[PDB]
């Protein structure tokens, strides 16, 4: 345990390699660190702490500065998210037709993105940070605005008072992973989607295999995008969770994005898509969302692992029934 | 005065910038963007107060950096200027909106801004909190588009203040697009992708080309700045040599840092061991020249001077080299 708390914490941990850990119990038992908790465990079963010679000190100190980074008031864009996509991606690295497919340091970089991938979020949209002339957006150039502050400020905090967890890594190696975790949090950038999974039916389509039906890679090109879709997955994994977990996650959107169209509406603007509180229809949303975004994505993802993500296919059609038992 | 005769040249190739900066007491970009704005009818065009483009011009000009020796004001406005007259190329007639106009002479006024003197792979080999910034991609464009877009912010500086929300958008748009262009490490792309534009190119009965989606005119304002950007060596030899010299010492800073920071010395910025006619000579052969020749396919003949000049002075530089 990486955080001051009591307890029984670890009964829920014993959860983390399985896709429904209840990341809103751990993060109640956890004194909301669920980030902290979640990461500190990762880094010990995945033995990263000796491999990369990290000090366990300095990952602590890293993970509580990164965590409160991550702001309170936020619903969903927040500690919680952050510790969710990190505990989903550290699932689908242990998928077996990924067996041995990727280094440990690509593993660290994937992890170390799904860590910082929304660190700082205000809680609105890059559409909404660009018509409102931000000055994150004057900074981005409009262009994947907050998920390039989320990799400056991720990166930025390893600068504080022995917080460097990659101080140990090769010069070579630190460039590598810096590399890996850019291109990672930039394709979480959702106006990258389509064409992102347009790529990923491609690469499935000539996929690889072995005997027992393990992914070949032959190349960085290969590897990262395999890599870039995971995350990509994790962050969008919340339809395929047990439905409890799932209902939260909507109740949680909805709430952070009702938000972002009550600060539309105050100054006029034109209310962004299912940001009107007075006129949604959060049921029939996430619905489509599951149509248009969530099941061909997932669907894809399966493919390339086929037969690995069954079940989370079946969960997504599940919660999809869900929903739509509950349009009004 | 003799700076109003100097003037008199700036719709052609060529144009004595050095000279202007001598005689505008260090103020070509103000000085060769108010003539241009002139010109052009800018500033009637969108209603910019003149008082307000003066003070903008200003402010930019103030933060090219006075202690960098190629890119500082004077680059600024030779790119601005050379931009300008490759947007009156007669293949290109009426083909550009207003707008569009604007937003290229914009674009390689900005285009450099705030430039340290020292390359996005210093910046990022060095770890700097520019490339932390940027996350190491077109760093030094991303910062030139920040800092000439801010810049508007200050007092009575907003010249686009009189653009319509949709043309200060779609200007916008345009000229970070054509600023990000200007990453050298986007060049080839650039070029193979100009390569097969060239290759399905469309013209009026008059000759003009015909550009029928953003995508295509985006495209040709951004290979046009970035030949504007590099265009010195396509310039009379007198002021060739001029930019050669400022490049060097430039380069040769940044070599400075490098090895006494312990660092392997960038390739042509190492004083003890550069050959400036091996180093220029290569760098027309496999960079200038490629661009070039595809730009004056494009525009033929519109170009043919140009690259004439280009062509004669790589035939100049490569002739004090020992060859078999
Ligand atoms: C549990 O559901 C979700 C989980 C995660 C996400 C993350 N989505 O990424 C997009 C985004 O962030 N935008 C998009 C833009 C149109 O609107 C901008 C305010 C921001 C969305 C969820 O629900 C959807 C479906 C209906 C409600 C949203
Ligand atoms: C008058 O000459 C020039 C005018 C302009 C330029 C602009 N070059 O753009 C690229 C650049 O800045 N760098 C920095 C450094 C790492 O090296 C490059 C591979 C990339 C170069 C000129 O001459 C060459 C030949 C020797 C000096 C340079
Ligand atoms: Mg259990
Ligand atoms: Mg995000
Ligand atoms: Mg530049
Ligand atoms: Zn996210
Ligand atoms: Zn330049």
């Amino acid at each position: 345990v990486k955080t001051e708390q009591e307890d029984v914490l670890a009964k829920e941990l014993e959860d983390v390699n399985k896709w429904g850990l209840h990341v809103f119990r751990i993060a109640e038992l956890s004194g909301n660190r669920p980030l902290t908790v979640i990461m500190h465990t990762i880094f010990q079963e995945r033995d990263l702490l000796k491999t990369f010679k990290i000090p366990v000190d300095t990952l602590i100190t890293y993970l509580m500065t990164l965590e409160d980074h991550y702001h309170a008031d936020v619903a969903y864009h927040n500690n919680i998210h952050a510790a969710d996509v990190v505990q989903s991606t550290h699932v689908l690295l242990s998928t077996p037709a990924l067996e041995a497919v990727f280094t440990d340091l690509e593993i660290l970089a994937a992890i170390f993105a799904s860590a910082i991938h929304d660190v700082d979020h205000p809680g609105v949209s890059n559409q909404f940070l660009i018509n409102t002339n931000s000055e994150l957006a004057l900074m981005y150039n409009d262009s994947s605005v907050l998920e390039n502050h989320h990799l400056a400020v991720g990166f930025k905090l390893l600068q504080e008072e022995n917080c460097d967890i990659f101080q140990n890594l090769t010069k070579k190696q630190r460039q590598s992973l810096r590399k890996m975790v850019i291109d990672i949090v930039l394709a979480t950038d959702m106006s990258k989607h389509m064409n992102l999974l347009a790529d990923l039916k491609t690469m499935v389509e000539t996929k690889k295999v072995t005997s027992s039906g393990v992914l070949l890679l032959d190349n960085y090109s290969d590897r990262i995008q395999v890599l870039q879709n995971m995350v990509h997955c994790a962050d969008l994994s919340n339809p395929t969770k047990p439905l409890q977990l799932y209902r939260q996650w909507t109740d949680r959107i909805m709430e952070e994005f009702f938000r972002q169209g009550d600060r539309e509406r105050e100054r006029g603007m034109e209310i962004s898509p299912m940001c009107d509180k007075h006129n949604a229809s959060v049921e029939k949303s996430q619905v489509g969302f599951i149509d248009y975004i969530v099941h061909p994505l997932w669907e894809t993802w399966a493919d390339l692992v086929h037969p690995d993500a069954q079940d989370i296919l079946d969960t997504l059609e599940d919660n999809r029934e869900w929903y739509q038992s509950t349009i009004p």
